[PDB]
């Protein structure tokens, strides 16, 4: 394998952040954000199967994590969502895990990049 | 009412000369330029806007983290960091930068 | 030369009235009390020490995060947060608190 | 299963933090920190097998992550180590993952607590 994975934790509960919606976009030649993939985290706070090594070509990707819907569905948080934007696969294929740690007024995000 | 502070977690210092662009979501759902600056020597950016123009609405603060790391000779992961929020308490948007990670917090007083 | 700032990531605010204890590692490898205070209304603690007494050495800053969350009616994970470092650039120790997580950064200028 | 696990990431490299030494202590009846377990992270940045459900009784535990040796063994970091101190198993047995994200002048740590 899965070349793009998202893992989300809840810093308030000390648990996986479950049922967090995630939308992925890819910059198109026109320079606009085209829908690329979407899904939601599981009970372990992970999201797999967004894409395939074949479809995940080079490009600029935006991973939007819908944190406000997450918190509301539980609390009124600060951010609308957490947006992770990066160039991918520009030195050849890699695997990416986008990790995010969520608090109502704060989040962090880290990328773990490996080369299968 | 809107302040940006950026810290470098690799050097344990303010992140200086970082470009910051603020946008407001237009009725057409597009992002209109609203304000921009470079962080100061203390990693701070002030006077982006006034209480008058900073009306309720959704805002985006884009921090050009990539140019920052490149200036320092370091290869970073993100294109930029983006903070998106509804203005509806002075807002401080703080960001802590590492090459492959960043954290952002809102201090609303 | 030593400042502590504490933020609450749940409320997006300064963490007020948080007890902070600083210790210095003695030659006997024990931790000697060195300084302590409560964060202010701005989540800040200053005047812990002077340039004179803040000599090189290893220091520990203990932040009583547990009492903080309990005062707010919230069940937290950590007993406290601990920042341990060698003083050898003004040191700002900043901490960002959540019930089950905290981050700490050093800003050395 | 393993009731106490540690996971460490490097925020500079975007990778697991490998060969990070970790020492665990438990507060004794005397109120001093007794050695409880130690180990080092693997190539995936994880450390398993510190202890067993049977030995991991209630108590106050300190997980010390030796971040300075880690960075030096690569850079001169700020902290001596990252120290995670918590009461465990006071409402019955739980499983704990202590996650830490490391930068030379900053770290974060999060607990994920589950009830098998």
């Amino acid at each position: 394998k899965c070349p793009l994975m998202v893992k989300v934790l809840d810093a308030v509960r000390g648990s996986p952040a479950i049922n967090v919606a995630v939308h992925v976009f890819r910059k198109a030649a026109d320079d606009t954000w085209e829908p690329f993939a979407s899904g939601k985290t599981s009970e372990s706070g992970e999201l797999h199967g967004l894409t395939t090594e074949e479809e995940f070509v080079e490009g600029i990707y935006k991973v939007e994590i819908d944190t406000k819907s997450y918190w509301k569905a539980l609390i009124s948080p600060f951010h609308e969502h957490a947006e992770v934007v990066f160039t991918a696969n520009d030195s050849g294929p890699r695997h990416y895990t986008i990790a995010a740690l969520l608090s109502p007024y704060s989040y962090s995000t880290t990328a773990v990049v490996t080369n299968p």
